[PDB]
């Protein structure tokens, strides 16, 4: 399937133990996709002061369309040194590894793979 229904745990930035997916735009998109398949991916909502507390390159989920079965359609966009790789809608958050942090909420998404 081109799209997968996922419920992503929303993490507080100060709880996140692993603050990125790796060291290059291609690696972080690769690892983000692997973690999303393995159910080991979290979401941090972007507010003032969040991104400087995480590791570049960043992987965003961005709205790809205006929401089947309550799931917002999203795609991945990476960012390094102020350049984005991908073009998409509003950010829903920044993806990070999930290693057992307690979430504050769940975000239902339909992920384009
Ligand atoms: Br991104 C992403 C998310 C899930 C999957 C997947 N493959 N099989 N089941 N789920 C692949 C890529």
């Amino acid at each position: 399937k081109t799209h997968v229904q996922l419920s992503l745990p929303v993490l507080q930035v100060r709880d996140v133990l692993v603050r990125g997916f790796g060291d290059s735009v291609e690696e972080v998109l690769s690892e983000a996709r692997q973690h999303l398949k393995d159910g080991t991916c979290g979401l941090v909502e972007v507010e003032k002061g969040v991104l400087p507390q995480l590791e570049q390159p960043y992987v965003f989920i961005k709205r790809s369309d205006a929401a089947p079965h309550g799931h917002v359609m999203v795609e991945l966009v990476a960012e390094l040194e102020g350049i984005q790789y991908g073009r998409s809608g509003e950010t829903l958050g920044v993806l990070v590894p999930h290693v057992g942090e307690i979430p504050v909420a769940y975000r239902k998404v339909l992920l384009r793979k």
